[PDB]
């Protein structure tokens, strides 16, 4: 889980910076690759609103992966007042958050599942977007097995898995594979009319979405929207249509980018941390919603089929690896049971430790698992 503990601010009284409060998602992409265009080396110090807005998360994750490709040089900083902005790229985090004159950063913290949320209606239905991508195929099996779903809406662009159509049925439940996009307006809302009442609605499970990484300086706002609309409007969407459905839990699957920043991920992380803020909104107004930033999966995906050895190694290297379809699976089941939004993958803690104690620069977020 971001854990935000507290620290003290450096007792400074100016830095060499150059002050900027975010605004939008793609408004920081466009001011940051002005400032990555000078040659001066003048630390961008991006102050951004409250992170659990979709809008101030989304850009705290375009500039997260911006500050994985470019270290030492984005601050992203989280204000009120821009005084303690000084103050803050001082500290040499490049995540600060500053609340009534105290400063906080992002901290990983195990969570502690709770099994106290709604139990799943046997009866009940589970609409999955981006069913026919692995990751929905994934959650169907273990959903009809372990949770004994017997009506099942998977929905995606293409919408029709027959072999996991004839899967699924073989075990007795009524799965509804439609054509839809989530985040259109009429395909989502005629498809959720869909839904039988006899079966009615129990599960918001959102996995469909489109992968278009690269870097600040060849990212583009299109890029943006591609990768956002599949899961920040389509999730947008769903809390929207379904918010008077009789949603058991609210399952959104983000990235371990979204929430540590990866290099080359600005779009993605931010459709990520957008997908999550969404939840906490969701979350804070008492409906059961989780958002899982999930992390490397070893199984090959529709979504994560690009990840290759380079990046095996690049995963690997902030303690990522191979994550099961089990333990995905598995961890998928707290994390509902959690609700909120929680991160679930696999670190190497050792590696993190080894690599602290021998001078190596772990990320802020990671810092807590492996301080020094």
């Amino acid at each position: 889980r971001v854990d935000w503990p507290e620290i003290p601010l450096p007792t400074a009284e100016t830095a060499d910076f150059l002050p900027y409060e975010a605004t939008s998602a793609e408004a920081t992409l466009s001011a940051l690759q002005a400032w990555l265009a000078d040659p001066a080396e003048t630390r961008l110090a991006v102050v951004t609103g409250d992170c659990t807005e979709p809008g101030a998360a989304a850009i705290w994750g375009l500039v997260r992966s911006a500050q994985s490709e470019h270290p030492g040089r984005i601050v992203l900083a989280d204000l009120d007042d821009p005084a303690v902005l000084p103050a803050v790229v001082a500290s040499g985090e490049p995540q600060v958050r500053v609340r009534n004159g105290v400063a906080s950063v992002p901290r990983l913290t195990r969570v502690t599942p709770r099994q106290d949320a709604r139990p799943l209606d046997p009866e009940g239905t589970v609409l999955i977007t981006g069913g026919t991508g692995t990751l929905g195929a994934l959650t169907a099996r273990h959903l009809v097995t372990a949770h004994g779903v017997r009506h099942l809406v998977l929905v995606s662009r293409r919408g029709e898995a027959p072999e996991l159509q004839e899967e699924l049925t073989a075990l007795g439940a009524s799965v509804a594979i439609a054509a839809c996009d989530v985040a259109d307006r009429a395909q989502l809302e005629a498809v959720l009319r869909a839904i039988p009442a006899e079966h009615p609605l129990t599960a918001v499970i959102h996995t469909a979405g489109v992968l278009d990484d690269g870097v600040v300086t060849e990212l583009t706002p299109d890029r943006l929207a591609t990768v956002r609309r599949p899961k920040v409007d389509a999730a947008r969407l769903l809390d929207e249509l379904t918010r008077e459905a009789d949603l058991a839990a609210f399952v959104l699957f983000s990235s371990a980018a979204g929430v540590l920043g990866n290099p080359g991920q600005a779009g993605y992380a931010a459709a990520n941390a957008e997908l999550d803020a969404l939840a906490r909104q969701r979350n804070s107004l008492d409906l059961p919603a989780v958002s899982i930033a999930w992390g490397y999966w070893a199984t090959v995906s529709g979504m994560t089929e690009h990840l290759g050895d380079a990046d095996l190694r690049r995963n690997q290297r902030i303690g990522m690896s191979g994550l099961p379809a089990d333990e995905g699976m598995a961890l998928l089941d707290a994390a509902i049971a959690t609700g909120g939004t929680l991160v679930a993958a696999k670190f190497d803690v050792a590696a993190l430790r080894a690599t602290a104690k021998a001078g190596g620069p772990v990320p802020p977020l990671l810092r807590g698992l492996a301080p020094l």
